[PDB]
């Protein structure tokens, strides 16, 4: 049956490397969880944490350009690069970090998971502006970022309780407090999306066969999952330096543009009409999409229009759309 997981710990590597670690042994959870030891597990599952005083950029940021690294050092405020895509985000312990992981694709009813939940216990009538925010009164109150792997669906967002709002500008280089609108909780939130959460999976049962009962897992000290190699493998690598402020290495060539899908730059270098090493930063969502154009570096095309079509006629992409427009961009520098 469905799962709902909970983290007390609130150090922003330490949850994402729980994310990580709930993502890459999905169908193993029951194990790793004392529940059972041989079923493997399927169902969905929904993962609540909160953090202290942090910037998460996200896998393919440049953290010079988003951060102003000087106040945050100043003000110690940790810094982290997750695993999905997006822009630089502030988060403290007045806002709530949710994760759903699913078999199949469930953006569309984890957002009516959410919607249901303001609605029903709160009185808040929300809207989902885009693939990835919820607005309240076309402000931002949730934002969100996915990630997909062979048999798992990763939709972690965060939603805005009382989150220090003016703070923000400090540290990235509008905002609306979902209590400017109601005397919402942390604890009252959570309970609230739990709930909304296990009916919304109820649907089917009857209600009068069915206990009408809710479980919650505590995870940040089960030691199976906490005290595993692979995961002090993420936390130290989420720890590590050259991974959050990534690479220096200099390029010959950059150019960049800006798409409703987010920006995009293009570091490269040419050597004997060749497209040799390069990289590629950007503010999208779809990390699928970008590291297919990474796969243009580091490959024999020459550096030509001819070869650079062909070589975007050879990909197979999840959003063709977004790489038409792409290369119809790049081949025009
Ligand atoms: O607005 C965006 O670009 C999505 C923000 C997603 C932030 C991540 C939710 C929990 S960790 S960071």
């Amino acid at each position: 049956g469905p799962l709902v997981l909970v983290s007390n710990n609130q150090n922003i590597h330490f949850n994402l490397s729980l994310e990580n670690f709930l993502l890459n042994n999905y169908n193993d959870l029951l194990k790793y969880l004392n529940i059972n030891t041989i079923e493997k597990f399927n169902e969905p599952i929904l993962f609540l944490w909160r953090n202290n005083r942090s910037i998460i950029i996200g896998k393919n940021q440049n953290i010079w350009s988003e951060c102003n690294l000087k106040n945050i050092k100043e003000d110690g405020v940790l810094v982290a690069r997750r695993f999905t895509g997006g822009g630089a985000v502030y988060h403290d312990l007045g806002n709530v970090c949710f994760t759903f992981l699913n078999n199949n694709i469930n953006t569309s009813s984890n957002f009516l998971i959410i919607l249901n939940t303001l609605k029903n216990h709160f009185n808040i009538e929300a809207k989902t502006q885009g693939r990835n925010d919820i607005t309240v009164n076309d402000q931002k109150c949730s934002g969100s970022a996915f990630k997909k792997i062979k048999d798992v669906f990763l939709h972690h967002g965060t939603i805005l309780i009382n989150l220090e709002k003016n703070i923000l500008n400090k540290y990235l280089t509008t905002i609306n407090l979902s209590e400017i609108n109601n005397n919402i909780t942390c604890e009252n939130l959570c309970i609230a999306l739990i709930k909304e959460f296990t009916k919304f999976y109820e649907q089917n049962y009857n209600t009068n066969i069915i206990p009408n009962d809710i479980t919650v897992h505590y995870i940040d000290q089960n030691n199976n999952i906490t005290k595993n190699p692979e995961f002090l493998k993420y936390y130290n690598l989420l720890k590590d330096w050259d991974w959050c402020y990534g690479k220096t290495p200099k390029f010959q060539n950059h150019i960049w543009k800006q798409f409703t899908f987010g920006k995009l730059e293009l570091f490269f270098n040419v050597s004997n009409g060749f497209i040799k090493d390069g990289n590629i930063f950007s503010d999208c969502l779809d990390i699928n999409l970008i590291d297919h154009l990474k796969s243009i570096f580091n490959n024999d095309i020459k550096y030509s229009k001819e070869d650079i079509s062909i070589f975007f006629k050879k990909l197979n992409v999840e959003n063709k759309n977004y790489l038409d427009e792409v290369r119809s961009w790049i081949l025009q520098e």
